[PDB]
């Protein structure tokens, strides 16, 4: 699955983009 | 976790954005 | 993490997009 | 599995596209 994470992805996940939601930029991570 | 859905996110989810694939726009729901 | 798979996502993976590589479409699976 | 890397893919991966996050562009590699 994928996640929107603040402030970065977590160990074992990779970043592929950015979620833009509630005035924050979240890492798009899977 | 987040999922692409049509027509809508499911009770309990938040629409964080939009996916695009197979000719369609999808709710991206986390 | 994410794979660009043909023909389908595998096992617990779900689709988030479409990879395109010189005319070939792949499922973006994560 | 696919990843986003600067400045290019690790030799052996194919460049399937471009990622954009954190204000930078990355090779999308699988």
């Amino acid at each position: 699955a994928c996640y929107c994470r603040i402030p970065a992805c977590i160990a074992g996940e990779r970043r592929y983009g950015t979620c833009a939601y509630q005035g924050r930029a979240w890492a798009f991570c899977c």
